[PDB]
This record gives structure tokens, sequence and C-alpha cells, in this order.
């Protein structure tokens, strides 16, 4: 499924990949490269 869940993390890093954009485990908190903990 979107097995982490709406990313929508304001990082570039989450921002340009579809995969984490709904398969990404951070919380709404991340938009921070700092602390992203994202898997992608």
């Amino acid at each position: 499924q979107n097995e982490g869940h709406e990313c929508q993390c304001q990082c570039g890093s989450c921002k340009n990949n579809e995969q984490c954009q709904k398969s990404c485990s951070c919380p709404t908190g991340c938009n921070s490269d700092d602390k992203c903990p994202c898997g992608n």
C-alpha cells in the first residue's frame, strides 16, 4: 500500500521521491534534513 503514510516532509530529500511521499517513516514535523528519519 502506501506503507508509510502521506510524508509531505518539506525536506528536498523527501520532496523529490514519490516513493517516500507514500512510503516515508517520519513524523509530520520532519521538515529538516537534520531531523529526517526517512528510509529513502
